[PDB]
């Protein structure tokens, strides 16, 4: 499968493609503003992640940080990142569908569209100014939207089963990106796509 990754911000962020335990593609990449970056991902792949990552500097070889989204020290990113991150998240030729969703579980660093570049289902997109709005508890000091539980680390925010619902500050995501899930049990808003699609995850996109 074919996703472009498209930095629109008028910042530079470094991309970064995993599925958890490797990097899809070369795995990270510095993207200029207006600067695209295409990979192949393969078929099959479970549980695969895009995201950006902000504020940050490597040396020749790769190794460095970054103030969001950092995944080990690497540019070429082998696992998941440091919140606050917005999330792609994708699942590809899992029973003849594509099921992609975007994710604010993990927080808000970057706003986000991820599309289809191919036909037969909708893209989700969320672009509101998270990071402005933030509330005071959730900002994160090296940048970004801290989600709830990462915060505060008490079941109400981080419950996986319950006795378990949204709160004001899973709302506070809820709200302005009605189309990425806000906490674990929220009504999904993953969509299934034809098996074998293409895609395009576009940081700052245009309104």
């Amino acid at each position: 499968a074919t996703f472009e990754i498209v930095n629109r911000c008028s910042y530079t962020v470094w991309a970064a493609a995993s599925k958890g335990d490797a990097a899809l593609d070369a795995g990270g990449r510095q993207l200029n503003s207006g600067e695209s970056w295409t990979i192949n991902v393969e078929p099959g792949t479970n549980g695969g992640k895009i995201w950006a990552r902000t504020d940050c500097y490597f040396d020749d070889s790769g190794s460095g940080i970054c103030k969001t989204g950092d995944c080990g020290g690497l540019l070429r990113c082998k696992r998941f990142g440091r919140p606050p991150t917005t999330l792609a998240e994708f699942s590809l030729n899992q029973y003849g569908k594509d099921y992609i969703d975007i994710s604010n579980i993990k927080g808000f660093n970057v706003p986000m569209n991820f599309s289809p570049t191919t036909r037969g289902c909708r893209g989700v997109r969320c672009a509101a100014d998270i990071v402005g709005q933030c509330p005071a508890k959730l900002k994160a000091p090296g940048g970004g939207c801290n989600d709830a539980c990462t915060v505060f680390q008490t079941s109400e925010y981080c419950c996986t089963t319950g006795k378990c619902g949204p709160t004001e500050y899973s709302r506070f995501f809820k709200r302005l990106c009605p189309d990425a899930f806000s906490y674990v049990l929220d009504k999904p808003t993953t969509v299934t796509c034809p098996g074998s699609s293409n895609y395009r995850v576009t940081f700052c996109p245009t309104a």
